């Protein structure tokens, strides 16, 4: 599969190595795999390695929460392919009273408690944007296990949808908690275009690296928990084409998308709108899109 | 535009030229054209030719039978765009007892009478195959002003409709009808499959080329019968892009199918499936996509 021409420069943090080999261990210790073959297979799908490349432009002391937070989100994600909605949502919302710190975790469970400490060392560094992340993510956690998965859907339909299950919003304020980028109501309202545009490209992207892994989750995990949902298989259906003709077709599209957000940027500077918070966002959410694309295309997450 | 590679290569009737002065002739000598400025307009789109090359293998005795129906039906398609979706219809409803020859056509008007000689004049040369042009036609002439036009349809429940809009079942019959080319029911139930993903290229290459053309007459004729129903809107609605960004979308979409066709065409032959009179068809309807795009990328009847 060769991806067509895209202008954007991916990034990663410079502290990947350090940050990486600190969150794998962490989680190495403290967490449930079945057996060493899933160890091997957590260290292998590299999520820290991801994270650096979502947000390249960290701050250095703050890079480690956002590994930690997208790592346990990335475990979670697989867990509920293997539970019904009922099941799953169960388990989700759970782990919501524990990530405002209102109750406390059951230390003999992992999940509980690893989220609760997390979520404590966020508010000590900065309370209030840690704050700003917590209604994003169960967000997206509540979408996770939306029956609207086991409707039908168009692409528009179903982009509506992915925007909270990929996680657009949680992703935005984890990137500017990560950088101490504070914007004002004004200024994240004059780009929700920008916004709903990047969200395309990244739950696209996904679907596209993603499916094989995807098709056979469908085929061996929960009916409900692994329902196939992307729009490879959505497209793949209307144009009456396979899967990896479908896949093709997306990617030009992503491009397109790339096309629209160059697009969008220039215009918002061809007004004053362009602040200079706004102009780190949006850059910002370039590292975002490429950053995805460059992991999706090495990780063994998806070649397996 | 940039159209991406193509492994078809379009043909052309030997006899396009003589075939081109004796139909428009005969047009330009009977149909009520409005005056000096759209007698030429029709001259340039060339209708003859681009029947020339849908059915480059013609017989040539019968391939003037072809630029006649196709020239007609698409004088009709430009009139139902001053029309609402009522007017249209009981238009295009007279026509169809006339087309029968089961109503003798009002003399002073000289749709009814073109279309009366020219199914009589049809029976003539091959009664049992011009019979099997009527219900493709009709079939096509009913969608044309079906209300499905006006109401939401997503990029799959469109190429549903449109193969019935873009008239391939009865381009097929015609097809076969020009070539002499007689199947029997069960090979026709063998190229199902063919057909069906033949219809989704010739209707979105189409799409492709004539946007701006209806772009404009939606903006400018009747609300009803000239509405955008069109796939570069109904991709650019559902991705949120720009239609030129759609159609270069749609241009690959439309690769996939020439490879797809290529695939089950190979697939015919590897069973014992591809009889002789098969062979001529599917190679039939590769010159239709072809040549389809050859007049759109040229005629002026889309670049003004
Ligand atoms: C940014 C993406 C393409 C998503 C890849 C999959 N993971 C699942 C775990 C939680 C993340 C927000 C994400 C949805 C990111
Ligand atoms: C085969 C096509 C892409 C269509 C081009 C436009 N014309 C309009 C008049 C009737 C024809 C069948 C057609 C729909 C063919
Ligand atoms: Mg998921
Ligand atoms: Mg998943
Ligand atoms: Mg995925
Ligand atoms: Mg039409
Ligand atoms: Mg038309
Ligand atoms: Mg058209």
């Amino acid at each position: 599969l060769e991806p067509p021409p895209s202008t954007f420069q991916p990034l990663c943090h410079p502290l990947v190595e350090e940050v990486s080999k600190e969150v794998d261990g962490y989680f190495l210790q403290h967490w449930n795999f079945p057996n060493e073959k899933a160890r091997k297979k957590f260290v292998a799908a590299g999520f820290s390695r991801v994270t650096c490349l979502y947000f390249p432009k960290a701050l250095d002391d703050r890079i480690h929460f956002a590994c930690r937070l997208l790592t346990v989100l990335f475990l979670i994600d697989d867990l509920l392919e293997y539970m019904s909605f009922e099941e799953g949502s169960a388990y989700n919302e759970k782990l919501i009273p524990i990530s405002r710190g209102d109750v406390l975790p059951d230390r003999s469970i992992p999940v509980e408690y690893i989220i609760y400490d997390l979520w404590e060392s966020m508010r000590a560094h900065d309370r209030e944007m840690a704050d700003e992340i917590l209604e994003p993510v169960f967000l997206f956690m509540r979408a996770q296990t939306d029956r609207t998965r086991a409707r039908p859907m168009g692409l528009g339909g179903y982009l509506e949808y992915r925007e909270r299950d990929v996680g657009k919003e949680l992703l935005a304020a984890l990137m500017r908690f990560s950088m101490g980028l504070k914007l004002s109501p004004s200024e994240l309202q004059r780009v929700r275009e920008i916004d709903a545009n990047c969200s395309k490209h990244l739950s696209v992207v996904n679907d596209i690296y993603s499916y094989e892994k995807e098709l056979y989750t469908s085929k061996t995990a929960h009916s409900e928990g692994g329902i196939l949902c992307t729009s490879v298989q959505i497209l793949a259906q209307e144009a009456d084409v396979t899967a990896e003709a479908a896949k093709r077709v997306l990617f030009v599209m992503c491009r397109e998308w790339e096309l629209r957000h160059q697009l969008l940027v220039a215009r918002l500077s061809a007004e004053g709108l362009e602040t200079p918070g706004l102009a780190a966002y949006v850059e910002g959410l370039e590292y975002q899109m490429s950053g995805a694309e460059l992991w999706a295309q090495t990780t063994l997450r998806y070649s397996v």
